[PDB]
């Protein structure tokens, strides 16, 4: 069977879509260790979001599947007679799933603690991580979009997928010629609004554009939305995620009967506060659960926060430099040869990252044998599964094939970069594979990747559902 499998993959890799592209393709049988396929396995290539495989593995090794993240609220001391306190601090310690509802629950605790008036100022403390918001080589033109959200120890996650450091912008048509209605979501009262958008005639062309001009905290909207067009929503990033959380907490407190007299801003506990009083706190779900939205949807913010959390745990420094060292050491301790690996970030967004298909398969093998193997493989997108939380970024791929509900793999695509690596379990043996394509000039070779995955599923003993 080996000869037929190899010839079939050989044939697939001849696709004109891979024209001028270099593709590292490696397939191994996890049970036996037999190398089923190998081409350019040692070639260093950009991994895109496949970098998250390394980050997740390191996170489970360093933080542990049972690790949880916390957020707290504290004053120098408990409220006095009139239920007053001076300055108040909202302190985040890396929770990548801190919601606005979580903030309200904490605001309620502040009230239930006996607080009625914050005579001082409200401060958002995200000193748990450093203030380096973006990776050095990330592209500035990508900054307005969710995947490029600024990194902070204190950030509000939006929706059930927990997209951090963003706000949901909504644009609703009015009558022809009238300005379009633009809502800034959570960022109302925080980010500035520059609405230049107008409502076009019914049946006209939609030319709406929602942007956040580089280096500003303004949501600029331009173009025209037809009067008969459906309302539009878009996630847009905001400058200083912690400052937004402060705004949102300010509103929460207000809604729970707690008045804030001073201003809202960034700042850490004075340290000259020996007995601070924690009026409220929140604990996130455990890492094993957080991995799901993280890996299924390829959440960049989660990845970078995990790296910095890894840095705090290994060196008391929530920094990329310390975090990336922690990741490499965690991988080596796992038995992975990191020689051909270059770590520049944990999400894979950075063009400075490098991996080799052999290194990916190596990781897949070691991780599959670790005590957290099940929680790890469960976080991976499952090919062709309609449920977003199961199919993830593979929900619309390989549906109706032998791979549907079988292939567990992480995706990763950017201009000129595409990858698919994971597992293909079956009665004919547990397979591990990695496909990394760099250099193609058109759309990512997703169909090529799919073809190979389906062929592997068939080799593993599966049949397409009829
Ligand atoms: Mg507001
Ligand atoms: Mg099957």
């Amino acid at each position: 069977r080996l000869t037929e499998l190899r010839e079939d993959i050989d044939a697939i890799l001849e696709d004109p879509a891979l024209e001028g592209a270099v593709s590292g393709v490696v397939v191994v049988d996890t049970a036996t260790g037999e190398e089923l396929y190998s081409r350019d396995g040692g070639e260093q290539l950009l991994p895109a979001s496949n970098m998250k495989l390394f980050t997740a593995a390191a996170a489970l090794e360093v933080l542990g599947a049972d690790h949880s993240f916390g957020t707290e609220v504290a004053a120098e001391s408990a409220p006095g007679r009139r239920g007053e306190v001076q300055d108040l601090y909202l302190v985040g310690r890396g929770d990548p799933t801190l919601s606005a509802e979580d903030l309200d629950a904490m605001a309620a605790e502040v009230a239930a603690s006996g607080v009625r008036t914050v005579r001082g100022d409200l401060y958002a403390d995200d000193t748990w991580f450093d203030s380096e918001r973006l990776v050095d080589d990330w592209w500035p033109e990508d900054e307005p979009y969710a995947y490029s959200a600024q990194i902070s120890a204190l950030t509000v996650a939006h929706g059930e997928r927990f997209d951090t450091g963003v706000t949901e912008v909504s644009v609703t048509p009015a009558a022809e010629g009238e300005p379009a209605d633009v809502d800034l979501g959570a960022a109302e009262g925080y980010a500035e609004l520059d609405n230049r958008a107008v409502t076009g005639a019914a049946g006209s062309a939609n030319t709406l554009v929602i942007d956040r001009p580089v280096g500003t905290n303004t949501i600029a909207v331009t173009g025209s939305l037809p009067a008969d067009a459906a309302p539009v929503t878009a996630l847009r990033t905001v400058d200083e995620p912690a400052a937004l959380a402060g705004h949102l907490f300010e509103e929460a407190l207000e809604s729970n009967g707690v008045t804030v007299k001073g201003d809202v801003g960034l700042g850490g506990v004075p340290a000259d506060w020996q007995d601070a009083e924690v009026l409220a706190d929140h604990t996130s779900a455990e890492l094993s659960e957080i991995l799901v939205p993280f890996m299924k949807f390829s959440n960049n913010g989660h990845a970078e926060m995990l790296v910095k959390s890894i840095g705090q745990e290994t060196a008391g420094a929530g920094t990329w430099d310390a975090g990336l060292v922690g990741v490499e050491e965690a991988l080596s301790g796992l038995g992975v040869d990191t020689a051909g690996l270059v770590l520049n970030d944990g999400s894979g967004l950075s063009r400075g990252n490098l991996v080799t298909a052999d290194t990916v398969v190596d990781l897949l093998g070691q991780a599959g044998s670790a005590p957290w193997a099940q929680t790890w493989s469960a976080s991976l997108p499952v090919a062709g599964e309609s449920d977003p939380f199961v199919g993830g970024t593979l929900a619309n791929r390989m549906r109706g094939t032998a791979a549907e509900g079988v292939v567990e793999a992480k995706t990763g695509t950017m201009s000129g970069v595409s990858a698919l690596s994971g597992y293909v379990p079956g009665p004919e043996g547990e397979l591990a594979f990695s496909i990394v394509n760099n250099g193609h000039s058109g759309p990512a070779p997703l169909a090529v990747q799919d073809a190979i995955a389906v062929r592997l599923a068939e080799y593993a003993g599966h049949q397409a559902p009829e």
